[PDB]
């Protein structure tokens, strides 16, 4: 299999990839068959791998993932979307450190119930460049690897808290770091 350690997307086996770290050798993913991929980390920094779409939508994404953080990770739906300016995650399983914000409220879907958070980031790299931009969240209030994931309804129970997402950019079930080492696979389907 190919393991990458450049910052790059394309595609792989059928499906749209992304990798991206701020400290590069210190983290790999390699790509396998079909929708799936593996990360290794060692002492990094900030990265996001992942596969899935060129652009984002309302896809129903089953997935199987072993997921083994020594730190801060995220196992997390991952997207974009342009005008307004939004990332979101949807995070299955974390590491060491529950990601939270502004409390939105709930959504129950797909056998889990998930707490809903804003955030904002000010001044701060996008796929727009440096930008002042949205975070909206979907946390499981309990950890997860499998499963799947019906994002419209995630998407529905935003927009009825008042977050608006825009035009989709990319989406990938993403394995996301932050220092530390670790590993993970990820297959979708």
């Amino acid at each position: 299999d190919t393991t990458i350690t450049q910052n790059q997307t394309g595609y792989d086996n059928g499906y749209f990839y992304s990798f991206w770290t701020d400290a590069p050798g210190t983290v790999s993913m390699t790509l396998h068959s079909g929708g799936s991929y593996s990360t290794s980390w060692r002492n990094t920094g900030h990265f996001k791998a992942g596969k899935g779409w060129s652009t984002g939508g309302r896809r129903t994404v089953t997935y199987n993932a072993s997921f083994n953080p020594s730190g801060d990770a995220y196992l997390t739906l991952y997207g974009w979307t342009r005008n307004p300016l939004v990332s979101y995650l949807i995070v299955e399983s974390w590491g060491t450190y529950r990601p939270t914000g502004t409390y939105k409220g709930t959504v129950t879907t797909d056998g889990g119930t998930y707490d809903i958070y804003e955030t904002w980031r000010y001044n701060a790299p996008s796929i727009e460049g440096t930008r002042t931009f949205q975070i909206f969240w979907s946390v499981r209030q309990q950890k997860r690897t499998s499963g799947t994931i019906t994002i419209g309804n995630h998407f529905d129970a935003w927009a009825r808290a008042g977050m608006n997402l825009g035009s989709h950019d990319y989406q990938i079930m993403a394995t996301k770091g932050w220092q530390s080492s670790g590993s993970s696979t990820v297959s979708i389907s």
